[PDB]
């Protein structure tokens, strides 16, 4: 068992197949005799998908407060209504359905009626009664219960996928990784699960048909492979291995004070990816010197509705305090991609990498984007923050932004509402159109960041997310490393400088490519943020630089990595 | 009504909406009563798919062959299987469920069975059950079923949206045009009804909720425009718009044999790009010099089997032949973003255009490339062709390409088969890789075609489908063109040449940078090979480099409009 390693760490741990099993109602019409043990069997499944609710409404009363409680206790309603009972049991006795037919009926004719109304509360009820339907159903039917935020005991996921949204609620303290089917390196899931600092592989092919449910699993993703109920002998091996990555953090430590300069004294900023407040710790422990990416995404996944001025602005102003006097990229938010915002109900697209994402969403819905560029302004009243946009492709885009900020900034005098006046607006270059303007971009904006996961994903035309062309799926090509040179070059040449957040500032194999070639800020996974400050730290940046020349002169990839392998034998 | 124009005409019929209807089982147990009713329903549900298919063997042992009319005779053969006769009734009379629910099922069960065995020819059976259980299904819940290729009487079709085999299959006789909801002016389905001559208005919000079957309306794909049941004083005005448009031909076709030579002596090829001999016609009628991209998916979308190298050779062969002196570009196959081949049964992705398409799955199914190459080869024998390759990403792929050619031209030599010794191999630029590495790529072909639909699609990473975001689609970005030039020169520095036969070649607004730009060569299509013509024979070049100089330099779309604008103001 073998795919893509995605995030580091070995797990040691029973299989969770997150894969629910399919809602099979038996259709066989029931005897006289039957209506009884079929009536129990319904109360029974249904004091026990209430039983699961109280243990979930409980757990909301703590770990999200006392309102998502009312949420939950609103379900246990539902579930326990008298007009359910009433009309499962009278399809039981009075039609012979089966429990299961039974509630799989008036369910969906509670949930049907009450859409049938021209009302967004009771289509919102309708929604949750076949939510509290399904879990009344499956109860009955016999079929096992997976509660992602509410997981019990210490598993390894094991699924055909899981979206980012997916991987954000996972209980950090309960699952101790994961592997998937499909997705690759490069995913959002992949990027988010290194944050979280929990080991995954991706691209297995086949993982959910090799592994049970409680197979004793080694998620290896030093090594990227899977043990399936391994032996004694092999588990040990496995925690020689475990050892032998914390000792190498021990070693790698010992960096987390030293600044990231060259042994000819080049410096560059190296920086933590971050998606919520919490990941600020990681930055800490690694040595960051600051935040090079905050998705904000996240937090519009971190809950179930859409976060206010109000929300977002807590949320912000804690990150930046969070950061003492370092400094945060903010990036407005980037959600489209494999990033679904499910409770929104955006429509399906054909190539949602291609499609209605981030910037595109925000100048929709100017709502959206006016919140947003105002809980960031009024936030950098606490801490040195700077704004950056996704996805960005023409000077246009980034001019309508830039008015869009001056509004709200009025607004924000006008309210008496303080922002950081001198705050810097930036861009993300992810995109081989911003990539090929950047002279341009450059004028108009403070920096860049270079997105090496959509600009890989674009230039090459490869969907980062695809195992089966993910060996297409190359940043470090000839085609990418010379737009992302071009990019860096027309920074300079306007006294811009330019960041990279895209998982390629993290990959020791690019290091003294991007260092040579004049990135002037590493963003990165705060775990990749020690062997990274490793290498620059022995690296000589005018090498480097004549290295990044002959190597983006190269035609093939194994050419240029060949360039790069020759100088890492001669240097070592 | 509007939307966005795909295919330029005026066409006067009635709407044939087509039925988006998704097939719902009634899985609820039905009443003794309904049991002959149910039976019957099925066996005519039956009786129907079996007609439907009746003449669509027949029209197969016409438009091919015996051997293609058979495949249906398999089918029907599948469909009227006693096998699955008494199994579908048992199931509705002992078991009680409706005709489709059984239907569904015993269909199901018949496909997972063939599956299960280990053969690479039943599991095509397979898909073939399935394919045939749609039809039953349909028939039996009375869902209505349009064959395009057999359409009785002059309509207008009315669709959600529409696929390029779908295009492919259309009564050309019969369909007039075509209005869907989704779309793009990119999208392949709209460039294929561009050769076809098909009047077609795409991306409009809802004609699907507006457009009452058997409506009379005037698609107006010049003025993007429908009226749906127009008063006869419209019918009268869109007559007369309709003549002016015939008025337009007469006068453009008198440049039918004139060069594309500009005032000042500079010289390009303006070509067709074609689908089938069957543009052959329109090509030359619109005084095509040759054609310059030879889209072989549409040949594989011209039949329900993939075309072994015999068949393709003779498709070829015919096509070289159809062109007399003239040199086609036969482009290697290019399936997988919007253009599937349903017949291939390839797995959904999530995003098709960023995924497993053209020449990524003729490297990972050499039988595809091998017979296809083959093919294009022998048929070299007959008349001027060229090889183009899709979807080149890296100078890897195109050595691993040649070095296929070479060993299949050996072969030929070996089975004393001739073909063009001379025979010129290029390469698309339509991905930001390729023109990043145009100068690398340039060594290693003797021409490049430059794909703007797609070029823009990546560099802008705007899907070509997607009507929501369709006003980011700008192959008129300082981006796309930038890279365009680059692509030019990179040709012209080798001593070699570009084409272009994305959209942009036959775009009146792009002509002049496109010729400023020192472009070789131009294919569209042939309906455009005359304005462009026109302007052509009407610009100074030198004043045309001036202006693409100009135009290279704005940051913003706008600004460069302007430019072409004041040229066309000031200049004829
Ligand atoms: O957003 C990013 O970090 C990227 O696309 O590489
Ligand atoms: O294939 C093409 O011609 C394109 O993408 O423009
Ligand atoms: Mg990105
Ligand atoms: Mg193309």
């Amino acid at each position: 068992i073998s795919g893509i390693l995605a995030s580091p760490g070995i797990a040691f741990g029973k299989a969770l197949l997150l894969k629910e099993d399919e809602i099979v109602i038996d259709r066989k019409k029931i005897s006289a005799d039957q209506v009884d043990q079929e009536v129990e069997r319904f109360l029974s499944g249904r004091a026990k998908a209430s039983a699961q609710l109280e243990t979930i409404k409980t757990k909301a009363g703590e770990t999200f407060g006392e309102e998502k409680e009312a949420i939950f206790e609103g379900h246990i309603m539902l579930l326990e209504d008298e007009e359910l009972e009433q009309e499962i049991i009278a399809l039981i006795k009075d039609k012979h359905m089966t429990a299961d037919a039974a509630a799989h009926e008036v369910i969906e004719g509670q949930a049907s009626a009450l859409e049938e109304l021209d009302d967004e509360y009771l289509k919102e009820r309708a929604a949750d009664v076949r939510d509290i339907g399904k879990r009344l159903l499956r109860n009955i039917l016999g079929l096992k219960i997976i509660d992602l935020s509410a997981i019990q005991d210490e598993v390894i996921l094991v699924a055909a996928d899981l979206t980012p949204s997916e991987t954000a609620q996972l209980n950090l303290k309960k699952v101790l990784g994961f592997i998937t089917d499909a997705g690759g390196r490069t995913s959002h899931t992949s990027i988010m699960a290194r944050s979280l600092e929990l080991p995954a592989i991706v691209g297995t092919g086949s993982v959910t048909s090799q592994v049970k449910n409680d197979d004793y699993l080694i998620l290896d993703a030093v090594n990227n492979q899977v043990y399936v109920n391994p032996t004694n002998e092999v588990i040990d091996k496995m925690r020689a291995v475990q050892e032998q990555v914390a000792s190498e953090k021990a070693e790698l430590a010992k960096l987390k004070d030293l600044p990231a300069i060259t042994l000819d004294g080049h410096q560059v900023e190296v920086c933590a990816n971050i998606g919520t407040v919490r990941d600020v710790e990681g930055a800490e422990r690694n040595g960051a010197e600051g935040v090079g990416l905050y998705r904000t995404e996240f937090l519009f996944m971190d809950r179930d509705a859409l976060p206010t001025e109000e929300e977002q602005f807590a949320a912000y102003k804690a990150v930046a305090e969070a950061c003492g006097s370092q400094a945060v990229i903010v990036r407005t938010m980037d959600i489209g991609g494999d990033k679904e915002l499910p409770y929104m109900n955006f429509p399906k697209e054909e190539n949602p990498f291609l499609g209605w994402r981030a910037i595109r969403i925000a100048m929709d819905r100017r709502e959206i984007l006016r919140d947003q560029l105002r809980a960031i302004l009024r936030a950098s009243a606490f801490g040195k923050l700077r704004i950056m946009f996704p996805m960005i492709i023409s000077v246009e885009e980034v001019r309508a932004l830039r008015k869009e900020i001056e509004i709200y900034k009025q607004e924000l005098r006008d309210e008496g509402k303080a922002f950081d006046e001198s705050i810097e607006i930036g861009v993300m270059v992810e995109t081989p159109a911003a990539a090929t303007i950047a002279r341009h971009l450059a004028k108009e904006v403070d920096f860049f960041s270079i997105g090496t996961n959509d600009l890989t994903q674009y230039t090459l035309a490869v969907d980062r997310g695809n195992d089966m062309i993910s060996h297409l799926y190359q940043p470090m090509s000839p085609s990418v490393l010379n737009l992302i040179k071009q990019v860096i070059d027309a920074s300079h040449a306007e006294g811009k400088w330019t960041g990279m957040c895209g998982e390629l500032a993290g990959d020791e194999r690019a290091t003294l490519l991007l260092l040579g070639m004049g990135l002037d800020e590493f963003s990165m996974s705060a775990i990749s943020i020690p062997r990274i400050k490793k290498i620059i730290r022995n690296t000589n940046f005018e090498d480097a630089k004549v290295l990044a020349e002959q190597a983006l002169a190269q035609p093939t990839t194994d050419e240029l990595m060949t360039l790069v392998n020759k100088f890492i034998e001669e240097k070592t």
